[PDB]
RNA sequence: GCGGCAUCAAUAUGGUGACCUCCCGGGAGCGGGGGACCACCAGGUUGCCUAAGGAGGGGUGAACCGGCCCAGGUCGGAAACGGAGCAGGUCAAAACUCCCGUGCUGUA
């Protein structure tokens, strides 16, 4: 429950625009277009998650220095006592899932 | 060796590299492992009604387009470390180009 255990969410993960090793980590049929940390974060806030912004980390594998390409997203599943804060995100996988798809919609 | 033209394919085994798609593990950088597909390679067969199909030797790789190894610096990290990767170094294997040889064909 401690922030510092967190899970994180780097908007690479959900770029359509990236292979694999770029960092993809949803199908593309899924993936999506250059989406931001501030997204993500805007969308999992507005569903009952706990999850705040660090807007100046910045993924590994990321060469481009862009604004618009940075930023970090962290949020609590579990309650430090051990229950999901939302039945529905388990996984992170399941949150990476749902971000990439309430976004195309803000 | 004067001028012309033209020079494999498909099979198995073991590499290299991309890419996609799934799980498991983790607070990052990530660890673990299943499939699919592409390109290139090694040297071993196989073959066609080849005119011949050696699987030859080089070079570029460079303002991102290659593979490796990556000083620095940079990003994740309390650190250990790890990622991405420039410089430089380097090459059985991105791609593009040079030398051959070799086979048929040739006519004044
Ligand atoms: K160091
Ligand atoms: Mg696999």
């Amino acid at each position: 429950a401690d922030q510092d255990r967190f899970i994180c969410i780097y908007p690479a993960y959900l770029n359509n625009k990236k292979t694999i090793a770029e960092g993809r980590r949803i199908p593309i049929s899924k993936a999506v277009e250059n989406p931001t940390a501030t997204e993500i974060q805007d969308v999992c806030s507005a569903v009952g998650l706990n999850v705040f912004l660090e807007k100046n980390k910045m993924y590994s594998r990321e060469w481009n220095r862009d604004v618009q390409y940075r930023g970090r997203v962290r949020v609590q599943l579990k309650q430090e006592d051990g229950s999901l804060c939302l039945v529905q995100f388990p996984s992170r996988k399941s949150v990476m899932l749902y971000a990439a798809e309430m976004i195309p919609k803000l």
